[PDB]
């Protein structure tokens, strides 16, 4: 009398539909019935429903088993294995080669029509449709004839209704022999012409856009700092912002003044720098960033001397880290940069895609570096099984034929400052 075995293709996968439901594989049955059970190699994934059973023996070549899902509401596909265990010997039944354990790989197929939902950064609206633009898949560089067609993928056009930032890196827009010679002239503080570079300045880029947001969602406190505080006589022309919506590529070193501040009178070391630096450098007076630029600004270091920093600076590496740090940021009302070592790059996140089960699919990112004046989306990613592991989080550049990953490391933030400025203002009323 042989013992009954089983067989399986292993080269195949059971790819289950989005839909909720139970689904069923066949496993091949050799000589009679072999007295085995299936198991998950994890028990504790959410989204299936027990465990998966024999649900028909009555064909003497094959079992069918049956397993149950919930609706994936998610863009990504998700994985299960289910292994088999003899149930006279307790060992794990092998696969073809006689050495691996038989593995059923599952993958339930991703939502192919997902609710989207999004967060945008306290102060700077939404996108209208009209605002909205789709990306052309590209091969090598050159663009295709398809689209990306998840509803999240789009880039946020610039127009003169729009209220976020992004200031680009005028070497990278420059035109050699097309731009105009006098591109990278600066008027500074004592109107000295100036020759300002920016080629390494992400960090400064992604500083001066948050602090655009800053210097607009704070526009009333800094109205009565300018009545009310002793300005430095050299200060003066430095607090306001002017951020100037609708001017051609060539016309870049007159769209903002602080962008223009960090370019003619900050650093572009190679290595890059920190966002944080420049946000301090830029509010309020700290010893290590004594040597940043040939000024120092420290606009308002009587607000914020003896206080809490509106600045702060929080890592990431799992993907529970990476979506409590950005919901914490973006419910505080708060502007956001993101940075990585890659050098130490910067770049500025305006808000944030969700599908229904409140993941973070993607991000809508200024990137100074990129060509248009435009918010460029992000998809956000994470290494494993993101329901077993700490799963990296990562995005990638949807304008780009084959993106890096890109490992975000952390998020640098700005508050408003909304407690310090009523003590400030507070402490003068007093004094009156
Ligand atoms: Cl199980
Ligand atoms: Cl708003």
């Amino acid at each position: 009398k042989k013992k009954p075995q089983i067989k399986y293709e292993e080269k195949q996968a059971v790819m289950p539909e989005s839909a909720a439901g139970t689904y069923t594989f066949e496993v091949q049955t050799i000589d009679g019935k072999l007295d085995y059970e299936p198991y998950f190699t994890s028990s504790t994934l959410p989204w299936i429903t027990g465990a998966p059973t024999i649900s028909s023996r009555t064909d003497p070549n094959k079992d069918v088993i049956s397993f149950t899902c919930l609706k994936n509401k998610t863009v990504w596909n998700r994985r299960a294995y289910i292994k088999f265990k003899d149930k006279k010997t307790g060992q794990y039944i092998k696969g073809a080669d006689g050495k691996a354990d038989l593995t059923v790989n599952i993958i339930q197929k991703k939502n192919e029509n997902p609710v989207v939902h999004y967060k945008w950064v306290d102060g700077i609206g939404a996108p209208t449709e009209n605002q909205k633009i789709k990306m052309k898949i590209k091969n090598n560089g050159i663009e295709t004839e398809d689209y990306f067609t998840d509803p999240f993928v789009f880039k946020w056009k610039e127009t003169a209704d729009t209220k976020f930032y992004n200031v680009r890196k005028l070497d990278k827009l420059y035109v050699q022999g097309q731009f105009p010679s006098n591109y990278f002239v600066i008027n500074g503080i004592r109107n000295e012409q100036i020759q300002g570079r920016d080629i390494s300045q992400c960090w400064a880029k992604t500083a001066s856009n948050m602090l655009h947001w800053w210097f607009e969602q704070n526009k009333d406190y800094i109205e009565q700092y300018k009545q009310k505080a002793a300005i430095e006589e050299w200060k003066r022309p430095l607090y306001k912002h002017d951020y100037i919506r609708g001017l051609q590529d060539e016309d870049e070193g007159k769209k903002s003044n602080i962008a223009n501040i960090f370019r003619a009178y900050s650093h572009n070391n190679a290595r890059g720098g920190y966002i944080e630096d420049g946000l301090t450098w830029y509010l309020y007076k700290r010893d290590g960033q004594k040597n940043l630029g040939s000024i120092y600004p420290g606009l308002f270091n009587d607000v914020f001397a003896h206080d809490t920093s509106p600045i702060n600076i929080e890592r990431c590496e799992t993907k529970k880290e990476f979506e409590q740090l950005m919901n914490k940021t973006l419910d505080n009302k708060r502007a956001i940069g993101i940075f990585w070592q890659g050098a130490q790059h910067a770049v500025t996140c305006w808000g944030a895609a969700y599908d229904e089960d409140n993941n973070i699919i993607c991000l809508y990112i200024a990137e100074s570096n990129l060509p248009e004046a435009v918010l460029y989306p992000f998809g956000v990613r994470y290494k494993g099984n993101i329901y077993e592991e700490k799963n990296r989080t990562y995005m990638f550049n949807y304008a780009l034929s084959k993106p890096e990953n890109i490992y975000i490391d952390g998020l640098t933030t700005l508050d408003k400052g909304e407690d310090q400025w009523k003590k400030w203002l507070e402490a003068h009323q007093k004094g009156e």
